[PDB]
């Protein structure tokens, strides 16, 4: 556990993470894909040996001895508004179990959903809200990782407001 769990935000390469373990944002069929996906196939290619695992889930693959928590949110393109928003919770609730098993101190976490699987809307708070519904009884420090400036502002302006 770590002294004083806490949240923050950085906009960078989660590929540069320096936490104790990342998430990818995954497809379900364990392939290279894009955005967060393709960095992190480039910097864990390991990782993605029988990585492949249903929407909802995650599924952990060690590279060396760093763990890659394969995290595969909806893409609301296919699902309804309800099933997604259902599977999208679900997807955290998975990442939650194992940063738990892995006994980690800290985990590098994308927003889940909000690329290329947002059906075209702005999911920053409800991909936000159930990262927190999720972690929130975690210890483990969370970084949050975004590429956007004005998404940076919003994500770090929603973390000091419980504070
Ligand atoms: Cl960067
Ligand atoms: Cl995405
Ligand atoms: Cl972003």
């Amino acid at each position: 556990g770590a002294m004083a769990p806490s949240y923050r935000v950085k906009r960078m390469d989660i590929a540069k993470n320096d936490e104790e373990c990342v998430v990818n944002a995954a497809n379900p069929r364990g392939l290279p894909g894009d955005g967060v996906c393709k960095a992190v196939y480039k910097k864990w290619p390991e990782s993605f040996k029988n990585s492949a695992t249903p929407v909802g889930t995650a599924k952990t693959v060690m590279c060396g001895t760093y763990p890659v928590i394969h995290a595969v949110g909806p893409n609301f393109s296919n699902y309804t508004e309800s099933e997604g928003d259902r599977e999208l919770a679900a997807a955290y609730r998975e990442v939650a179990k194992e940063v738990t098993r892995l006994g980690v101190n800290s985990v590098a976490i994308p927003l889940l959903s909000t690329g290329v699987y947002s059906g075209g809307k702005d999911r920053l708070t409800q991909s936000l809200n159930h990262l927190f519904t999720a972690m929130d009884s975690t210890d483990a420090d969370v970084v949050i990782y975004c590429r956007d400036k004005e998404w940076e502002k919003k994500i770090s302006e929603a973390i000091q407001m419980r504070t």
